[PDB]
């Protein structure tokens, strides 16, 4: 519920199906630990990837395996990934929506902030 | 030299080669009045649209030729062209670049403005 | 329910709320008719432009105030308006969605084109 | 010469200046090793960063300080920074220029490879 990621395709003009998304947060000691991982759905979004409880204040980096996502549909794309680095939930709790829009050799993301 | 326009191809990482710019100034009647016009370049680019003595204020259309560009390239795209309407204000010196970035179902545009 | 615009704003991270949207469709003299015209909602986005009857095949223009989104917000923007053009329905109706990305000097469209 | 970096700013429609960027190379062990850095010049670009013998194919990543960018100009951002992650591939020459468009909640970036 605070945190989805949103995936589009701007070759086909369709959502972006079957990305994997992982998500690492930054621990004491300043290296990534694994936070939560899924795939898009057939309509480009992953939901559930956390909780309320668990989503604490952190830096959060949502790393979107665009490679993995061409490579599927037999085409060779510039980016390893998409990765979107922030810090959440500084001034309390925030729900966020991460966009990403993928060409092969370009991709755009933008964050929605809403207070619940 | 005051207005360049840069187009570039988000599918295969490269200049937008050999695209037609149509650039229209809005007439008193609210019309669309031909002004300037060319082919992007080997790098993406069109210089010499018009001179600081023709670009005058006013409203300015620059429609750029995306659906004939994918044509050209096999592949089937979304919009009949992309369009950027926009306000030349003389407030000091200024070039205008328009830059555009073309995928199938997506384009994005900026202008960048400098002294 | 066929034609749907979603509009985002990249400077707040947020909808873009109370965004006009003009809708126009090429008449047989090749010039531009009124088709319908709305505001986006406090989600960013309009629907109920338009029915499944009235969206015949046709050449659309999609034209969003961008410019009188920004004024509003006390800000200065280059564009006058995000013009989107396509054709609509030439191989049958399709389910179009207009997204617009918007920032003062700079914005992009996505269109996502789905079979009901 | 072969990596050039290019940063425009969205809001103000300019170049973004004086933008920190650090180039990675990724080790045989996965960390990523500092290999180039500078700051974006006037025309918002960042050149010299490497040399043709240097840069051998392999993992890169360009990290563009964006929030340091934001916060110079009193503008509130999202992103801690912006990360561009790539292989570098040899088939045949090549120059890789990786253009990023700036806003404080958004950024795209493209990768223009040309001979
Ligand atoms: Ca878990
Ligand atoms: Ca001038
Ligand atoms: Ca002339
Ligand atoms: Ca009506
Ligand atoms: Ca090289
Ligand atoms: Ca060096």
């Amino acid at each position: 519920a605070p945190l989805v990621v949103k995936v589009l395709d701007a070759v086909r003009g369709s959502p972006a199906i079957n990305v994997a998304v992982h998500v690492f947060r930054k621990a004491a000691d300043d290296t990534w630990e694994p936070f939560a991982s899924g795939k898009t759905s057939e309509s480009g979004e992953l939901h559930g990837l956390t909780t309320e409880e668990e989503f604490v204040e952190g830096i959060y980096k949502v790393e979107i395996d665009t490679k993995s996502y061409w490579k599927a549909l037999g085409i060779s794309p510039f980016h390893e990934h998409a990765e979107v680095v922030f810090t959440a939930n500084d001034s309390g709790p925030r729900r966020y929506t991460i966009a990403a829009l993928l060409s092969p050799y370009s991709y755009s993301t933008t964050a929605v902030v809403t207070n619940p």
